[PDB]
DNA sequence: TGTCCCTTCGCGTCTCT
DNA sequence: AGAGACGCGAAGGGACA
């Protein structure tokens, strides 16, 4: 190794192959994983103590340590976990899920700690629910977040009117404790001054790095209203989504967008309002030109494309693959494009390119299908899944092709398909249910929940007994799947 | 090298009308 | 049926021992 050690590699690479043996069956991906953000402690520690973590008291699984381990200070939290999650489930009725989830971050020792010296007085005085204090501690320094909002919550509630669930919104994010001062110290600036309703101040602090969004547009709001012509409105929708990078490169960037590649500014603000709106826009400022030129997009759908996040990646990998896409597999740019203006653009044509040829010819799917399904955010987990399921839904179940292309063509599909999988049995023979039915309900956005809450409405008749028939429950799912559904029970109190 | 904290970016799912 | 809200997590950097 890049050593610290002296001979030492020998007794720490005896561990790293025992580790693939009998408590947790670990491959190299995970290993790696470990190794690379945990450290070598991290994996000692692994081996150290596996058998205290999977069986005795704990019963964890090896994906679950894995989780724990692969973070900063994962040492740290493996002692830690050992000690604190029996009392945690015992003594605060927190699940072990919890526990872990808290755990699986780095300082996960100090928000574990922190959790257990602080969430009753956090429950108890402050009339907050352990549910949001596990939210509040499941991030990077959440020792820091908890510890702030002990401080600042009667504050900022008496004083500058917020709710408990603003404060916990704003916690709730890495950096939680800077997003919390920097919210007490300029509210009363940003909305008498600046003319900002509490509402969008807490929109912008309610993201990571929401210290720097808030600094950042105190200084440059009135700029981009003046000298830009920019609505607060949309001032905030780029605070929100892109933060202190976007606003920044915004200013840069408005001027050149619109006189040498001539956008609207109402445009810029789509693209700059997202994840990496700072990536996206230097993106769009090269790669423009060249785009709209070989197999060549109008203005219009550069836009569309950038106008998500990571819009980098998926302007980067259409310039890369629309012409393979065109040409070696017949699609119009009308349909690449379609599939790279969602979230995941770029892993969407990744996945169809080497997915196209496997499902048209081995499954039997025309393109018009497959775009269909890649043309949905996450499309390249409905591919893949539609890949593996499509054989096993058509036989062992007894679906058609059209159907299951039906239940993949929506975002979610992977959960909707294997969702099917899981119920279309219990649904039809125990509850008497045509299988176009449990199409229908999982045709939608929303599907999974849709049939696992239909599920839970029949086993165990919840409080509505018996008001609407079962061919309502479906008709009301399909209309609005678990909203309509929880809309109902939600008529009897 | 390890531990802790903060910021930025990217991918995926559900809802709200 | 498109936008917005929400959740999750990788990556990268700074401060300190």
């Amino acid at each position: 190794m890049q050593w610290s050690g002296a001979r030492a590699l020998e007794a720490l690479l005896t561990v790293a192959g025992e580790l693939r043996g009998p408590p947790l069956q670990l491959d190299t991906g995970q290993l790696l994983k470990i190794a690379k953000r945990g450290g070598v402690t991290a994996v000692e520690a692994v081996h150290a103590w596996r058998n205290a973590l999977t069986g005795a008291p704990l019963n964890l699984t090896p994906e679950q340590v894995v989780a724990i381990a692969s973070h900063d200070g994962g040492k740290q939290a493996l002692e830690t976990v050992q000690r604190l999650l029996p009392v945690l489930c015992q003594a605060h009725g927190l699940t072990p899920q919890q526990v872990v989830a808290i755990a699986s971050h780095d300082g996960g020792k100090q928000a574990l700690e922190t959790v257990q010296r602080l969430l009753p007085v956090l429950c108890q005085a402050h009339g907050l629910t352990p549910e949001q204090v596990v939210a509040i501690a499941s991030h990077d320094g959440g020792k820091q977040a908890l510890e702030t909002v002990q401080a600042l919550l009667p504050v900022l509630c008496q004083a500058h009117g917020l709710t408990p669930e603003q404060v916990v919104a704003i916690a709730s994010n890495g950096g939680g404790k800077q997003a919390l001062e920097t919210v007490q110290r300029l509210l009363p600036v940003l909305c008498q001054a600046h003319g900002l309703t509490p509402q969008q101040v807490v929109a912008i602090a309610s993201n990571g790095g929401g210290k720097q969004a808030l600094e950042t547009v105190q200084r440059l709001l009135p700029v981009l209203c003046q000298a830009h012509g920019l609505t607060p409105q949309q001032v905030v929708a780029i605070a929100s989504q892109g933060g202190k990078q976007a606003l920044e490169t915004v200013q840069r960037l408005l001027p050149v967008l619109c006189q040498a590649h001539g956008l609207t500014p109402q445009q810029v603000v789509a693209i700059a309002s997202n994840n990496g709106g700072k990536q996206a826009l230097e993106t769009v400022q090269r790669l423009l030109p060249v785009l709209c030129q070989a197999h060549g997009l109008t203005p219009q759908q550069v836009v569309a494309i950038a106008s998500h996040d990571g819009g980098k990646q998926a302007l980067e990998t259409v310039q890369r693959l629309l012409p393979v896409l065109c040409q070696a597999h017949g699609l119009t740019p009308q349909q690449v494009v379609a599939i790279a203006s969602n979230n995941g653009g770029k892993q969407a044509l990744e996945t169809v390119q080497r997915l196209l040829p496997v499902l048209c010819q081995a499954h039997g799917l025309t393109p018009e299908q497959v775009v269909a399904i890649a043309s949905n955010g996450g499309g390249k987990q409905a591919l893949e899944t539609v890949q593996r399921l499509l054989p096993v839904l058509c036989q062992a179940h007894g679906l058609t092709p059209e159907q299951v292309v039906a239940i993949a063509s929506h975002d979610g599909g992977k959960q909707a398909l294997e969702t099917v999988q899981r119920l279309l049995p219990v649904l039809c023979q125990a509850h008497g249910l045509t299988p176009q039915q449990v199409v229908a309900i999982a045709s939608n956005g929303g599907g999974r929940p849709a049939l696992e809450s239909i599920v839970a409405q029949l086993s165990r008749p919840d409080p509505a007994l018996a008001a609407l028939t079962n061919d309502h429950l479906v008709a009301l799912a399909c209309l609005g799947g678990r909203p309509a559904l929880d809309a109902v029970k939600k008529l009897e109190h």
